[PDB]
């Protein structure tokens, strides 16, 4: 028997845990004994493009770092992704939950912890391609984990980057604009998207100051398709997300510094870091 080899008639499903964009992840107690005493697992499966979820499979089942979710196995019939669960649930609904419990530095010590298992992965060649909050699951209230890796696809062969064939559900407003105008994603445009889950993380995931409302009070919420190519602009203007309340200088720095125009200008994970441990220690 296979400890990662998880049967469909064993797992029994609790809750919807989160949405993604081609997967749906629920909590399931697998109990083979059948009884209320398996343990619970994170359970992805398609809505009904199997190949993308076999691909992510690959992906994670060879992923090992702290803040990276551990992968827990798989169910074949047709393919099931089985995850671990992570009680706390992600940033999205934990930082509004426990604003007080999280201050300034355990907001940094998130960042570098990001940065680290987004290095982990871009030094696999590897690029993430949906990098924002909601995408973020808590550990502990010391230890937080990137949860999904639906959109991530390998680097190609001498190449710097990703050509994107399909983006209908793009996250535009955490994209940098070499993914808006090239369509062609470099581990730099990772950068730009970790600047945006970072504001999001110093206010705390709020609805009424999330990335898209905010950039929207620059363009207008009545554009529809013109939406995109009004961003670009703003972006080439110089323009970018306002310091959210209560971020220092120091730091509000290095989240401009996420935003550098050009991918083979713009900073990498280890300088982040870096960054970030010389405000920490
Ligand atoms: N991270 C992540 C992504 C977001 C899209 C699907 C996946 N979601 C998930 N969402 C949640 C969750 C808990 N509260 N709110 C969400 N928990 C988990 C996962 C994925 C894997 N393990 C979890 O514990």
């Amino acid at each position: 028997v296979d400890p990662t080899h998880f049967e469909k008639r064993f797992l029994k499903r609790i809750r919807d845990l989160g949405e993604g964009h081609f997967g749906k992840v629920e909590l399931c107690r697998y109990d083979p004994e059948g009884d209320n005493t398996g343990e619970q697992v994170a359970v992805k499966s398609l809505k009904p493009h199997i190949a993308d979820l076999k691909k992510e499979i690959e992906i994670l089942r060879n992923l090992y770092h702290e803040n990276i979710v551990k992968y827990k196995g798989i169910c074949t019939e047709g393919i099931k992704l089985i995850m671990e669960f992570l009680p706390s649930g992600s940033l999205k609904e934990y930082l509004p939950k426990n604003k007080n419990k999280i201050n300034l530095k355990q907001q940094l010590k998130y960042a570098v912890q990001i940065c680290k298992g987004m290095d982990y992965l871009g030094s696999r060649q590897y690029v993430h391609r949906d990098l924002a909050a909601r995408n973020v699951l808590v550990e502990s209230e010391h230890q937080v984990k990137i949860g999904d890796f639906g959109l991530t696809k390998a680097i190609e062969t001498d190449k710097e980057y990703y050509t994107v064939k399909d983006d209908r559900d793009s996250p535009v407003f955490w994209y940098a604009p070499e993914c808006l105008m090239q369509s062609k994603f470099y581990i730099a445009s990772d950068v730009w998207s970790f600047g945006v889950t970072l504001h999001e993380l110093l206010t705390y995931c709020d609805s009424d100051s999330s990335p898209m409302a905010l950039f929207l009070k620059m363009i207008g919420p009545t554009h529809g398709q013109m939406t995109v190519t009004r961003l670009v602009n703003t972006l080439k203007e110089g323009k970018r997300l306002p310091c959210p309340p209560n971020c220092p200088d120091e730091v509000y720095q290095l989240m401009r510094k996420c935003w550098e125009f050009q991918p083979s200008n713009r900073t990498s994970f280890q300088n982040l870091i870096e960054g970030f441990e010389a405000l920490l220690k």
